[PDB]
DNA sequence: TGCGACGGTCTGACGCTCTACACAGTGCCAGGGGGAGATAAACGAACGCTGAACGCTCCGG
């Protein structure tokens, strides 16, 4: 089983591979000595993998709250 | 040519509502052509003013 931290880490790990291609890109095209942590690393791809996981997903799945039962199952 | 077999190709895979949701990482400006809106004028029209003018009942000396 897969559970919710495998799952989560493995979006973070698609996010992050989209990020070290950005960041791959950017360096082949970039000079020395004009590269700082802030601006080379683009976050973007990371929270965008995590907000795509969360919704529309099969298994980030919308809560029933029928009664304490089917929360727990 | 006959042979299997190898492979691609192609198809659907009972029914409905109650439910039912949305969608994500890499340039920049100058010169030039059109039509949208504001402007002040214009040719023509009819819109008013001029009371005048025709005709009526009229109270009348």
């Amino acid at each position: 089983i897969r559970n919710v931290g495998e799952l989560i880490q493995n979006q973070v790990r698609t996010g992050l591979a989209r990020m070290e291609r950005v960041v791959r890109e950017r360096m082949t095209t970039q000079d020395v000595e004009a590269i700082t942590p802030q601006t080379l690393i683009n976050i973007r791809p990371v929270v965008a993998s995590i907000k795509e996981f969360f919704g529309t997903s099969q298994l980030s799945q919308f809560m029933d709250q029928n009664n304490p039962l089917s929360g727990l199952t």
